[PDB]
């Protein structure tokens, strides 16, 4: 079952630092055609398997892009990630029943992507930490 | 003229708390929660360099249809991050895009429907997000 | 924490032909071949649990000791692949287990005691065996 | 014998693209991941000439026991990487090998039986992998 | 003509008990005792050559027409032995003879008329038999 | 006096296979297949309840004439089957028939005459259909 407290996306401190975190990556992205997070990742996922697909986002952006990059855009990578990290943790506990084809079908193309872009798809999918954030806020809580 | 704000109008005092702490109270009161106004939607088809504008589109709506009009509730809260915002959109009113806006007036078009139908009510959500317009304005326009 | 690498790493076309052709290349240079540097011998005796660790192993030393020191050679292959690996042998950082990893590191040696031996060839013979490194590191990974 | 196929069996415009995305959309649906088919195993005690006679056992198998039936899923890729890998296979006729095939024998027997095994679900995770065997098979045979 | 099932599709012998584990407690319920269908008859007029498409007919013809209707009886061995002889039936599919298959049809017309004679029974008794079909298969097509 | 063999003598699925893969050694090394020893012909006229004396009579000449001198072929097969073949030909000795057996006999003839005029091939060919004998006798005797 797969539900965030709200609380989770209403404190100024860490919010401002994800914003700002996301912000710093996009100052550095280059590509203007491509968003990760937009309407073909949620394209054919009901209301209520969306937080479960945001899961799958999320664990993929702290695995493969934000434990990489550590060392850059301090300080807020510092703050940021233990908090997403926290928030990936409770939803662990979190699953559907039915067939989750489609979704893994989406969530693949993003991370295809990234992949693809190489170094810069890493910091692209950072500069997005500010619609991952309100994605997760909107489909989660 | 242009689409911007220089960064120190987003660090005057305790404005990001007074606002958290707005949408926190109209938070609790939003019965209808299975319904979200802003988020990835709302930048469908607009590029980096628009989003400035498209939230001022949506910042002047909300303070004209939603603010101006709730300003007795939710005090003290209420009186101090109006102002704020008032001035900012006053300082956004000279930003424009050469361009073509239907895409991003058909975004605002969604933000403001959700509001109206709702009434009373679409007001308060509105409220209960101003933490993420307004972190979205920053992100936007500086 | 764990061992776990995203078979998103593993499934990309482009670099999964450099890595083979590179492979390719410096196989067509190695005159030993009566000694298997990846096989049988290496996983003899490790649970399929503690394989990624152990590869985390092998591909730290075949980066250290084998690809820079070769960073030259077998171009424009090695100029695109060693970036590659190196990102992968970063993520399996955080990589530990709980254990007694004296028997995986007692494997581990007898490859080193191979490469140093065999000197110069040796550290061709392992670029040679990249794809097989490259399946280890997929299949006990993923 | 005659194992060679020229590399420019290997260059056909977007075959490895589809290919790659065939084995994505299989793997997609591999439940037993945590299980193995083509990596280190399936060349233990075979030199690198023998290799491409290896690889063209383990392409005979995929094609007649898991392509050819499983023909109708994974549209529209299954449609356009078989008829290449068959040709393929014919062009591996002339392929064989002087000494004694007991070893590869018994290595595609571990992969056959693997297959199997599992029913339908070994058909997916064979499909699942084909761009390894086609990584292989380029590496062994050109 | 392309029918010749790897030897490897007959060697999970944990499907061959099972497949034997049904045939036994059908048996039990076969009343019926004169007439037999699976035996030297079916074998009238058919080659060495023919019989796996002999086979094919009847293996068809028991899915479709007698394993599907009774598919929950004698459970736990109908739901382990069917998907396997499903894929069976699935992998021979590209199983043809170029010559005449009139007497071959008209072997199988009577298998076919002694279950549907039978009605229920006929059902059961055709899946009393499931040990021999199996068997069969197995010799005519490896 | 009768003749009987209880049904479980012929669904052990080990003796089966056995039985079944020794009839497919022996088949594969038949060049006359333009010829059957057991079919139409030599149930011609018999009643079903004469039926199992008759498969006496062919199983007491396959094990007699056919795989005791043939003892040293088809290993390991031979060495498990015809044990087997020859506890049921033991229990058969008792089964006989009352009236007249000339029929019966003139049918048999019929089939030693076409394996001794064949000579060495046509033990062979005998061999071969094991898996008709199999079948043969669980139908007539059960
Ligand atoms: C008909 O019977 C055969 C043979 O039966 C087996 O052998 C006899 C002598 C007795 O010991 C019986 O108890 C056995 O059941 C069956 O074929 C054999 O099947 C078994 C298990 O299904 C096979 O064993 C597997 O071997 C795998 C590795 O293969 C390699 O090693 C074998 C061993 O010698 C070798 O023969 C083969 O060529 C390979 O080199 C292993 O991964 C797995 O775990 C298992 O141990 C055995 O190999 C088969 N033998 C052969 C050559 O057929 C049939 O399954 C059965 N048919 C039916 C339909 O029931
Ligand atoms: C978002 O945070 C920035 C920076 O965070 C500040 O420094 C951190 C190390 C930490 O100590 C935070 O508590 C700080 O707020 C804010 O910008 C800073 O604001 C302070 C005072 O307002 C000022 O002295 C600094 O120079 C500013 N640093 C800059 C230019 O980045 C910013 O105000 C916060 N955004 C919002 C709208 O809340
Ligand atoms: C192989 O492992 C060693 C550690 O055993 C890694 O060394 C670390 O290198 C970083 C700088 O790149 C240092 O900050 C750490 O302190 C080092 N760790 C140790 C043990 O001191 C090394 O990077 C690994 N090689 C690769 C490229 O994977
Ligand atoms: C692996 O990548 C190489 C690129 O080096 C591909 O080979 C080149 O392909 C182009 C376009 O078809 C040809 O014009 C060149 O002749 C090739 N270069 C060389 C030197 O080989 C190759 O196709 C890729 N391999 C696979 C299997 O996709
Ligand atoms: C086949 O039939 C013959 C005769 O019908 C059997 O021969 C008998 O064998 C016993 C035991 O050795 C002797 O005491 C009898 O005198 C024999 N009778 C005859 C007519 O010779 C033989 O045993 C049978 N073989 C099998 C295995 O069925
Ligand atoms: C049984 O045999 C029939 C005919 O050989 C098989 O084919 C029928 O069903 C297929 C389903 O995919 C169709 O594609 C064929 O066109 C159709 N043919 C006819 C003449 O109806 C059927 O699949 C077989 N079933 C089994 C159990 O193998
Ligand atoms: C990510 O997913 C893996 C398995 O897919 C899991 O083991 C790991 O703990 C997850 N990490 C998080 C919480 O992001
Ligand atoms: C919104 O825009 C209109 C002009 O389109 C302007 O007159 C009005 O004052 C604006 N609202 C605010 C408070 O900025
Ligand atoms: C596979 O091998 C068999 C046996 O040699 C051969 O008859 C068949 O044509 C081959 N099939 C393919 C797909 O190459």
């Amino acid at each position: 079952h797969c539900r965030l407290d709200k609380s989770n996306f209403q404190q100024p401190y860490i919010t401002n630092r994800t914003f700002m975190l996301a912000k710093e990556a996009s100052l550095a992205d280059n590509n203007t055609d491509v968003r990760l997070i937009g309407e073909k990742l949620f394209h054919g996922v009901s209301m209520s398997e969306r937080c479960y697909l945001m899961k799958q986002v999320l664990n993929f952006t702290l695995e493969e892009v934000l434990f990489p990059q550590s060392d850059r855009f301090q300080p807020y990578m510092q703050e940021v990630v233990p908090f997403l990290a926290r928030l990936s943790n409770r939803l662990s506990t979190c699953h559907i029943e039915g067939d989750d084809l489609h979704i893994q079908r989406n969530v693949q193309k993003l991370k295809d992507t990234v992949k693809k872009l190489g170094e810069s798809g890493e910091i692209k999918a950072i500069g997005e930490l500010d619609l991952l954030f309100m994605s997760l806020r909107n489909a989660c809580i």
